[PDB]
């Protein structure tokens, strides 16, 4: 939406476990989308000038298209510090639709991004183009389960394995887990018992807005 | 012109053939190319059975996502087996893993079809293309094989491993032939048996060889 400026809505990631906010998902050259880059970080060092989501990162999507544009960690670097966001707090998603020619460059990119001090992590995984083939190469840091595969996790034991398996894959591969898509308790504790503490998901929070999730924040916690 | 190629699938435990993978020497063009490939194949297999060799092993052919999903074809496969006198479970279709959303979901009625002629299917290049993880437990797919990147610098690549180790559970779950393709080294070859994966395509273990080298390999049943 418009208020002539833009309306961001932010999904709260938390610890399942105590119920404790960890990040906030920030949802809604040519494609400018730097925008809402620059939007949420002014508005997550807004809750930090506030004394709150001191210690939590914040989560922008970023297209591929986005990335590997000459300067864009000019921009990423630059916004950081704009806004005095300091190193690790902001963590730049990228679908796992990568796609794209010059891995190498998709490599400088990301180790790039580390050298400014900013996590990366996998949306949506196991959906998109060469899922395993990418943690080899990619230096990640942080994995998200599809919806698709924590939908049905306690109801269908058939996606218990495979979460079984990712769980394993990111142990394996030093990467932080974070299973998007919890709408049910059973998943929930599901993911609990084989290892996955950090999620998203209509059960646990809806997508607020800055001002709500500041209050949110506040509190530290959710049911 | 061509020539049809054969890469043999063996038990790296014993040496023994249990498949062959039907690779060519170098309406659509490969939409053609496999539906000869098949025909092809399928004949100079039978001529295999008729000499009494490779008698109990399947016949890996590649199908790409333009022949299948074609009005006919699982209908065409069980022409060609009816044909050549080739028994039910001695074909196996390799596809491709970026079929899933290339192709409409469907797939899994021409699957459910293959089943009842008695044609096995595989997935090629898994974990490289389209990922088909979301559906995996739906479909109804026989073998699974391990890429070659996965298998190439295995055990040297600390990647590798830990992604061969996922794979291998996976099938196991869902019930899965497990196949290891791209085995050049031996490094490589001693993991997977020791992971739990003993079928295995590669160069160490056997090089690509012509349908008449293949009966000869046939007649002894392993390599070395
Ligand atoms: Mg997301
Ligand atoms: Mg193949």
């Amino acid at each position: 939406i418009e208020g002539g400026a833009l309306v961001l809505h932010y999904l709260p990631e938390i610890d399942m476990r105590t119920g404790e906010v960890l990040a906030a998902e920030a949802l809604v050259a040519g494609e400018l989308g730097r925008w809402v880059l620059r939007t949420a970080c002014a508005e997550f060092s807004r809750w930090r000038a506030n004394g709150v989501g001191r210690n939590i990162v914040l989560r922008i999507n970023v297209s591929p298209v986005q990335l590997v544009t000459d300067g864009f960690v000019e921009s990423v670097a630059g916004i950081m510090k704009e806004f005095g966001l300091p190193r690790g707090s902001v963590c730049l998603e990228i679908t796992e639709s990568v796609v794209v020619q010059d891995i190498e460059t998709t490599r400088t990119t990301l180790t790039g991004l580390h050298n400014v001090g900013v996590q990366v992590a996998i949306d949506d995984f196991g959906t998109g183009y060469s899922v395993l083939s990418l943690l080899k190469s990619l230096p990640v840091d942080t994995l998200k389960i599809d919806r698709s595969f924590v939908a049905e996790l306690g109801s269908n034991p058939g996606d218990l394995p495979i979460v079984r398996a990712v769980i394993a894959l990111a142990g394996a591969f030093g990467l932080q887990l974070v299973a998007e898509g919890v709408e049910t308790e059973r998943a929930a504790l599901t993911l609990l018992r084989h290892g996955c503490y950090r999620a998203q998901g209509f059960l646990l929070s809806k997508p607020i807005l800055g001002s709500e999730m500041q209050t949110l924040l506040a509190k530290g916690r959710v049911p």
